[PDB]
């Protein structure tokens, strides 16, 4: 029950607190700024001499309760853990008659009463803290965040994709900052939208399960989480559209966005999350049979989500790493539009700094450029079906370079020369888990597709060698398993040197 019981709706019991490392840092934080670190410390001695327990002899076991007891228990101890007498007291006389063979569960009357202390007296108070007013604005955050102390690509590619960026931002919800109404209208229906791509990963799931294609484990790895979160969302969207919520934004975003530091909870799979869902989907269907094949179901969400929200399904799994800046967007217009000076706009501003906090506390259990270059890559190839690119995303991944080609060819492998009128218009996308030509406009207009193949695709491993006809800006792979040799013809020298350093690194 000190362990099982969530004293606020929706947020996280002690032991899930404990179980995650992230979430167990923050409480440390908290607790050895009051200096009252004894009850966390005893439950983990006692976790540490349970789980040592049974590769001990006798004589050490007897050791480490000598230890845990002289630390925290005793009368006199250093740390002694605040218990009551009639506790203390039936405690210490139980442990003074344990003087020969210590038995693996000498402490659990002790750890049942300091679980109790600390979910009542400590833990509750924490939780709390995260649901303060004035949190992130020297709290734990920042206790926490004062813990620790860059380009996505290389010059030529990174304009590339900059300018990409560019049009990636002409969707979707416009924020219409006529009014502060128009602009909390605004948001609500960006709110909207998002759950409902949350939710659609929740019916995913549903969908998984009664097909018995995942047990309760892998979908944990994967949507863990997603409940809770798609719930406060909700009362976020309902707190939005109360009745003249127009004139209390800045509480709203404030309480209503205490609940983020829980992204956590889904976050720490990401990117892992979009690897093992490439995983299920290569799976040959022989090894598990036509039956339990996991890739056309897969497929059937993936092409219903390109259609009706415009995201592929990996795309929706690394998708809520980045809602945080949608709420910095909303924050700095709302400042905009409201009265300079007033209380209302410094209500504002601390949810801003809020905002920021969020982001910082993510930016420190996860790498951020890794999975901003995955998001970037699963844009630029959303007009491919989830069966071509899922081996681009079993690992880690990125694009390392593009060219449009002029000429292509394939030829046998090691042949020295392409054959004559081999010009096509195409494009080279060099790819940190392999080697893409597409004839699908895919850079600047672009396709409006969702069911693409690739016209040519070799993983990375298939790759013995590359070479390049610099004169010519040419370059070749030679790829042993299929006998070929395939020739890449570039328009650009400065794509095509961006392209032949990718490929260095790389190989």
């Amino acid at each position: 029950a000190a362990t099982e019981t969530a004293i606020l709706e929706g947020w996280p019991t002690l032991q899930e607190v404990l179980e995650d490392s992230f979430m167990k840092r923050l409480l440390r934080c908290y607790l050895s700024d009051e200096r009252s670190e004894e009850n966390l410390d005893f439950l983990e001695s006692v976790g540490l001499y349970e789980s040592q327990f049974d590769k001990l002899t006798p004589k050490v076991r007897l050791e480490a309760l000598n230890f845990i007891k002289d630390q925290f228990l005793d009368r006199n101890s250093e740390r002694q853990v605040n218990l009551s007498y009639q506790i203390q007291q039936s405690i210490l006389k139980k442990l003074s008659e344990v003087t020969s063979n210590a038995p693996k569960d000498v402490f659990n009357e002790a750890k049942k009463a300091t679980e109790y202390l600390l979910y009542t007296e400590q833990y509750t108070y924490f939780i709390n803290k995260l649901n303060a007013n004035t949190i992130g604005t020297k709290d734990v955050y920042s206790l926490y965040l004062n813990q620790f102390p860059q380009p996505l690509y290389k010059p030529t590619l990174n304009k590339i994709i900059e300018i990409e960026k560019k049009s990636w931002n002409e969707d979707e919800v416009k924020r219409n900052t006529e009014s502060i109404k128009s602009l909390v209208e605004s948001l609500i229906q960006d709110e909207c939208n998002y759950v409902g791509v949350l939710t659609s990963l929740s019916e995913f799931s549903e969908i998984m399960t009664k097909k018995q294609i995942l047990g309760p484990d892998v979908l944990k790895e994967l949507f863990d989480h997603i409940p809770v979160l798609i719930q406060h969302h909700q009362k976020f969207i309902s707190s939005l559209q109360e009745a003249k919520a127009d004139e209390k934004v800045g509480e709203k975003l404030n309480s209503g966005l205490h609940f983020l530091v829980l992204y956590r909870y889904y976050l720490r799979h990401v990117p892992k999350n979009i690897a093992k869902l490439c995983s299920i989907g290569m799976t040959d269907e022989i090894e598990v049979g036509r039956e339990l094949y996991p890739l056309p179901v897969i497929e059937e969400f993936d092409k219903q989500q390109k259609m009706t929200k415009k995201m592929s399904v990996l795309q929706m799994l690394v998708y809520p790493y980045f809602r945080v800046r949608t709420y910095q967007a909303y924050v700095d217009d709302f400042i905009k539009i409201t009265k300079k000076d007033s209380q209302e706009v410094k209500e504002l501003e601390v949810v801003h700094s809020q905002l920021a906090i969020f982001q910082e506390l993510i930016n420190t259990y996860s790498d951020i450029n890794k999975i901003e270059r995955i998001s970037d890559a699963l844009k630029l190839l959303f007009p491919f079906s989830f069966t071509s690119i899922m081996p681009l995303f079993e690992g880690k991944n990125g694009i390392c370079g593009i060219a449009s080609l002029d000429r292509f060819d394939k030829t046998d492998i090691n042949q020295l020369s392409m054959s004559l009128n081999s010009r096509k218009k195409l494009t080279l996308i060099i790819l940190y888990r392999g080697v893409v030509v597409t004839d699908v406009p895919v850079i600047r207009n672009v396709s409006n597709s969702i069911d693409k193949s690739f016209y040519s695709f070799t993983l990375i491993g298939d790759i013995r060698d590359f070479g390049t006809e610099d004169s010519t800006e040419t370059i070749y792979i030679d790829v042993p398993e299929i006998k070929k040799r395939i020739w890449f013809g570039c328009e650009s020298t400065e794509e095509f040197k961006s392209c032949v350093e990718a490929l260095r690194t790389i190989l």
